[PDB]
């Protein structure tokens, strides 16, 4: 809800936003639109339709704008968090190409193809999301990650 994105820290927030950024990239009025949308997802090689990509920005624009803004994002974001756990594995076998139950340090440099985010910025992804010290993100450090502790 809408009260409840002001329980975010501002660090996770801002972390969100680099996030948004990367939806945006080169798009109208910087909102993320179906094509953004699409442009993400197949970076991370999916291959959705109109209609899969049209459903999902439906469900996440309150207010009928055909787009979805930060706004919007943030409070898709604290919805997910507090059928989210089936989104959460797909996403993370989007990166865990040879399914070994690790993403590592490489596999996160697929969002540079294409691509706002920099190497730096994918190191230090790694070292929030690797609790363990192990230079990879698991499954359960990945859901731990994604959920907030
Ligand atoms: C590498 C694969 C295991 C991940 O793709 C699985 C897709 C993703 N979904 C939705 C989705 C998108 C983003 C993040 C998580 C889930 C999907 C839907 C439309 C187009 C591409 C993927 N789900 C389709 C139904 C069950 C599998
Ligand atoms: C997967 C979770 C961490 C966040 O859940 C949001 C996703 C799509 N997102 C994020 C996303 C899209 C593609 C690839 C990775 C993540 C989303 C993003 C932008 C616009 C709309 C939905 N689904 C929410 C219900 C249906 C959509
Ligand atoms: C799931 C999406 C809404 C984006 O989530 C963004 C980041 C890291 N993503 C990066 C990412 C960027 C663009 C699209 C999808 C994901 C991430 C990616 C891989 C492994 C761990 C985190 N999460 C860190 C803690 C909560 C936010
Ligand atoms: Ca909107
Ligand atoms: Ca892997
Ligand atoms: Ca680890």
């Amino acid at each position: 809800y809408k009260a409840a994105v002001e329980q975010l820290t501002e660090e996770q927030k801002n972390e969100f936003k680099a996030a948004f950024d990367i939806f945006v990239l080169g798009a109208e009025d910087g909102s993320i639109s179906t094509k953004e949308l699409g442009k993400v997802m197949r970076m991370l090689g999916q291959n959705p339709t109109p209609e899969e990509l049209q459903e999902m920005i439906d469900e996440v624009d309150e207010d009928g704008s055909g787009t979805v803004d930060f706004d919007e994002f943030l409070v898709m974001m604290v919805r997910s968090m507090k059928k989210s756990e089936e989104e959460l594995s797909d996403l993370f076998r989007m990166f865990d190409k040879n399914a070994d139950g690790y993403i590592d340090l490489e596999e996160l440099k697929i969002m540079l193809q294409a691509t706002t985010i920099t190497e730096d910025d994918i190191e230090e992804l790694m070292k929030d999301g690797d609790k363990n010290n192990d230079g990879r993100i698991d499954y359960d450090e990945f859901l731990e990650f994604m959920k907030g502790v």
